[PDB]
């Protein structure tokens, strides 16, 4: 079931530009106790996406009243949000266009997500390149057959998570997540300028790590600099972090970063 | 607004789709003259590349062929839309465990502003949406086209009919919605579509009939500097199906030889 502009509802008009061209953003919260974690950071995101993408959207205090009531009864719990820019237009242009589209459930939590964070994960190098576009790098939006095709490559092998570099070849995040690397007191994370999702948890980490034992890099780096690297974590809004334990052969077993950035993350607020 | 979804006449479709959710397929878009679908194979072609380029199992062609063609019939003219989407189902992006591939099908009426492009004329733009690289995607006209939507939004703040558009290495890619060749004396260019664009039917049964031609044809990667140099330049797709550039870049085109050796072939129904 579905909440599609209030209304309880589990089908959409085919009309609506999410399936005709993927026009539109989306979110993914983790609900804990009946709240939804980085709430203001979610509805953040998705007026960022609504503006790049010059979706007029009016309903942001109906909004955020769906979404909190959506989640109160769960106590473990994944509520997704989209953002569409409705139906209509000529083609590709959106004059004329009838009013957004919001489209809110909740979803189960999974549990794989605890043994990731107890053994950590293994990484492998993604074919599958992102392009690259200012006018798209950071938002969340609907446009995701870059990562369908690197999650069906990932299955591929033996490998939890993929390493993805843009078409330059620019190391830019993994497949679902945003990744951060350390060697020595330095902390790297490539920047999202270009391609990538500028995810919440991305912005959670950064905003702690600038009072911390370490130094903060914003990079544009080569695959090398991830496997000389002393650790490597990955984060998401859902994880919300996980330590990569081994990529490209080599083994990683530091967790310096990660239990400094695990106690702030793992507390769901 | 009623559409043929798996068969059936609907006017909604499961909110779980992966179109919705992901742009996860593809489509096509096919002109009708007198109830016949034109270049009707080169369609069904083009969605069955697409599908193995993105892995989604489709099993119902001629089913699909049927539907298509039921439609169509009757209709003098119209224009033919499919999309096939990977459906519903699996973690995530993942894919695994996914249920049963998604048709959707439906026919409204073709523009007259075709016409009026046909006789006068279209001026070119320069947009500064780029397309991005990704051989993976290259070619096909999947769902994800957010940036043939930016390209538009941007293209409506000026008073250019289409736009020019480049990749994000500065390569002539394409135009908004259609393909573009260009000619200087007696050879005529066209942009390679290995790194991104849609490789276009109409496209492609342009270079088939240029191969007997009085022209030599070259797939290039090239500047923008390029096609405002030209002699000509004309675009096309499955619709229009091709239309003269009079202007671009202040520059003022007039020479239609290639415009007239094309128009033709591509005016005519098949
Ligand atoms: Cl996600
Ligand atoms: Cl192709
Ligand atoms: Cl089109």
């Amino acid at each position: 079931m579905f909440l599609i502009n209030g209304h309880a509802q589990d089908q959409l008009a085919v009309s609506d530009r999410a399936t005709q061209f993927g026009d539109g953003s989306f979110t993914t919260a983790r609900i804990v106790d009946g709240n939804i974690c980085h709430l203001e950071a979610h509805l953040q995101r998705l007026q960022v996406a609504c503006e790049k993408l010059r979706i007029a959207f009016s309903h942001w205090s109906t909004l955020r009243q769906e979404m909190t009531m959506l989640a109160t009864g769960h106590d473990s719990g994944v509520l997704k949000v989209i953002i569409s820019r409705g139906s209509g237009g000529r083609g590709y242009s959106a004059m004329n266009c009838q009013a957004a589209t919001r489209i809110l459930s909740v979803s189960a939590y999974p549990a794989y997500y605890s043994q990731w964070r107890k053994q950590g994960i293994t990484l492998t190098l993604s074919p599958i390149p992102l392009g690259r576009n200012p006018y798209l790098a950071g938002l969340k939006h609907l446009n995701r057959l870059e990562q369908v095709l690197i999650r069906s490559h990932l299955e591929q092998t033996d490998a939890d998570e993929a390493l993805v570099l843009d078409s330059e070849g620019w190391v830019t995040e993994c497949c679902a997540a945003n990744l951060f690397w350390r060697t020595g007191d330095i902390v790297f994370t490539p920047r999202l300028d270009q391609a990538g999702v500028n995810g919440i948890m991305r912005q959670f980490c950064l905003r702690q790590l600038a009072q911390s034992p370490f130094q903060v890099l914003e990079v544009q780096a080569r695959e090398e600099a991830v496997r000389q690297a002393d650790e490597i974590i990955i984060c998401n809004a859902l994880m919300p972090i996980i330590p990569i334990r081994a990529y490209h052969g080599t083994s990683y077993s530091s967790r310096t970063l990660f239990q400094f950035l695990a106690p702030f993350c793992e507390h769901p607020n």
